[PDB]
């Protein structure tokens, strides 16, 4: 179970992997039975294949950038939350999303649950 410092490291690493677009490396951060709710409010997806498909759809387009917009907030029970911004292209036009990711890690340091808070009010095209 990651310490608060280790959570800061892991969640920062996740953003780095999204930024360079390494689908396989992202998927390996997840527990094999992990759930993802992105955006929060939508039905969860379950398991590494479904999670792989999700990131392939989102990042497979090639030109996606992601960065922390503030520090990772970490707990002492293997959880954390971070503010970030994703920049993509739908239109040929640049668009961006401001989001917050909340993660719970398991006792092996893998992501058990991820929830991403955002909606169209956080979108700019």
């Amino acid at each position: 179970l990651p310490t608060a410092q280790e959570v800061q490291g892991l969640m920062a690493r996740y953003i780095e992997l999204v930024d360079v677009g390494d689908i396989e490396a992202i998927v390996q951060m997840y527990a094999d039975d992990a759930t993802v709710e992105d955006p929060f409010g939508q039905p969860p997806i379950h398991g590494r294949e479904q999670i792989a498909a999700f990131y392939r759809q989102g990042l497979g387009g090639g030109k996606v950038r992601a960065c922390l917009t503030g520090p990772v907030r970490a707990s002492h029970n293997g959880c954390g939350a971070m503010p970030f911004r994703i920049e993509m292209v739908w239109n040929g036009q640049p668009c961006a999303v401001d989001a917050i990711s909340v993660m719970r890690f398991d006792e092996h340091g893998r992501i058990q649950t991820m929830q991403a808070y955002w909606s169209e009010v956080n979108l700019s095209v």
